[PDB]
C-alpha cells in the first residue's frame, strides 16, 4: 500500500516522469517506537534534492504530516518516500510539466542488518565505475541503475557491501552507504561533489567527528591509500553503521571508530 | 492509453522498478502510413539493451506484434515503447525481481520537427557534462535525469538542441539526438563507448557513410576540432536528420551532406 498524493493507491500513471525518466528523488528513513529517526533531516534532503532538480514543491508540512502518521502505524521498519516532477513536457522538456507526486510507503525492518551488524562487513572492489557529474553529485536522485549494476556485481562475491571508485580512480562510496576509514587519530571520508549520494547518515556521523577530538578529512583518495587504514565503517539511515572486518584478503583489526559512533547514531543521539 | 503487458492499462503498479530506479531502456520509433520505421533495427536495440542490463525476456514476437498493431492504428506520429526489470528485489539487488515490464503507447507527429527541418537547427555548448561510464554506455536506458538537466539549461537560450561534451571534454552528442560534423571529404562522428545513446539513425547513418565515398571516422575530439567543421549535421528516429545552421556565432554555410542523407534517411532507404 502506497499513500499517493494524499491518499491510497496502488499504482501511478504510467505518463508520470518517475517512470519515464527517473526524474525525481526519494529517501529511506529508520522508524522506532512509532517515530521517523532524523525526521528534520529527512526533509531538508528531500528539499534540497528538489531544488536542485528544479522541481517546486509546496506541500512539505504534508509530507511531513504524512510521514509521521506512517511511522506511527508501522512502529518499527522503514519508510520510503519518492517525490518525482509529476507528468507532462515534452520530450525531455521541464515546460508544462507537474505538479509534483509524492509518494510514501512502509516496510518492516530488514532481517540481515543484525546479523551483519554482528559479524561484521567484508567489502569487494567493484568493477562498475561511477560517472562524474558534479550536476547530479550528492543528491538521493531516482537514476540508480548504477547502483543496480553493482549491487549484481557484489553479488558474485562473499562480500557484503561494495568498495566503489569513480571514472579518475578515486575512492567515493559503498553499493548504498557511504565510507569511513581511520588511521591514528584523523578519520577520512571521500568528498562528494563530482560523485556519490550526501547521506543523512555520512551528515550526523561528520557532524559528530566535527565536535569530537578525532580529526576528519574529506579528502580525494585511492584505493591503495584507503587500504592501508587501520579501520573501516560504512553507514546509511537504516544499518545506521556497521563495522567492516575486511576488504579483499587485507583485513581490519580495530572497532575502536565504530564504538564510538554506534551508541550515538543508534538514538539517534 | 498504454498497452501493457499486453492489456490496456493507464497505471503501472507503484512498486516497478522504472519508477523505483530508472531500471530499464526504451525505443522512440517513426510511424509512416501505418508501419514502423526500421523496425527490426528497433526490436535489436531493446534486445541489446536488455542483455547489457541482465533484464531476460522472451515476449520479442509479441511486442514485434504489439508495435505493428499500434503503428496501424496511429497510421502517423511516434511510437514508444518501454521495457523495465519488473517488481521485486532487496533494495538495488536484482535477485528474486521480474518478471520483465513491456509497456507501449502512439502519439501524433509533432508539430516543431517540420519547422526546424525547414529553418535550419542552431547549436549551444550546454555546461551539463556527462559522466562517463562504459558500463551503461551507447544503451537507450531510462536515467535520463542528464537529459533533463540539459534540456533544461538549453531552453535559456535560443538554441533549438545542445552539443554536449562528457566529463573530459570530449564532443559527445545533443540532447535527444546524435552529432555529425564534415571537413571536406570526412566525415566525423562521437566515439560512444564512454558515454552518449548509440542511436538507430546514427547506426544507419554510419551504414550509409561506410558505404559512400565519403571518409567516416569515429573519434574523441574537443570542441575546438569540432567547430571548425565545414558543415554539421544531427540525426534521431524521428527527425530524422536535422541541418545545423550555426553553433553560437560559427556559422555553417553547407548543407551537401545533410543534402545527401535525407533522402536515404526519410524513407528511410
Ligand atoms: C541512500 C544512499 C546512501 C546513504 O544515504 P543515507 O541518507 O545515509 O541513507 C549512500 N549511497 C547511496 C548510493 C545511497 O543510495
Ligand atoms: C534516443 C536518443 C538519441 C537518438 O537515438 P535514436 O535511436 O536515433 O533515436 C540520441 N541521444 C539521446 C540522449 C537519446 O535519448
Amino acid at each position: 500500500m502506497f499513500l499517493i498524493n494524499g491518499h491510497k493507491q496502488e499504482s501511478l500513471a504510467v505518463s508520470d516522469r518517475a517512470t519515464q525518466f527517473g526524474d525525481g528523488c526519494f529517501t529511506t528513513a529508520r522508524v522506532i517506537d512509532g517515530k521517523v529517526s532524523l525526521l528534520s533531516a529527512h526533509i531538508q534532503r528531500l528539499q534540497d534534492a528538489c531544488q536542485r532538480l528544479m522541481i517546486s514543491c509546496d506541500f512539505w508540512p504534508q509530507l511531513e504530516q504524512e510521514m509521521k502518521t506512517l511511522a506511527a502505524e508501522q512502529q518499527n521498519g522503514v519508510l520510503k518516500v519518492v517525490i518525482s516532477r509529476g507528468s507532462g513536457g515534452r520530450g525531455y522538456s521541464t515546460l508544462n510539466s507537474g505538479p509534483a507526486t509524492r509518494i510514501l510507503s512502509v516496510t518492516a525492518y530488514p532481517a540481515h542488518y543484525d546479523r551483519l551488524r554482528n559479524e561484521g562487513i567484508t567489502l569487494a572492489l567493484s568493477p562498475v565505475r561511477l560517472g562524474r557529474n558534479p550536476h547530479l553529485a550528492g543528491i538521493k536522485h531516482l537514476n540508480r541503475l548504477e547502483q543496480v549494476l553493482i549491487r549484481s556485481h557484489l553479488e558474485q562475491t562473499n562480500a557484503d557491501e561494495a568498495l566503489v571508485l569513480d571514472s579518475e580512480g578515486w575512492v567515493t562510496e559503498c553499493c548504498a552507504a557511504n565510507l569511513f576509514w581511520r588511521k591514528g587519530n584523523v578519520v577520512y571520508t571521500p568528498r562528494l561533489d563530482q560523485a556519490g549520494v550526501n547521506g543523512i547518515m555520512r551528515q550526523f556521523c561528520i557532524r559528530l567527528l566535527a565536535q569530537s577530538s578525532y580529526q576528519l578529512v574529506e579528502v580525494q583518495a585511492s584505493l591503495e591509500e584507503s587500504l592501508q587504514a587501520d579501520e573501516m565503517v560504512i553507514c546509511n539511515a537504516l544499518m545506521p553503521v556497521m563495522p567492516v572486518c575486511a576488504c579483499g584478503d587485507v583485513s581490519f583489526s580495530s572497532a575502536t571508530l565504530y564504538e564510538y559512533l554506534a551508541p550515538l547514531c543508534e538514538r539517534p543521539n
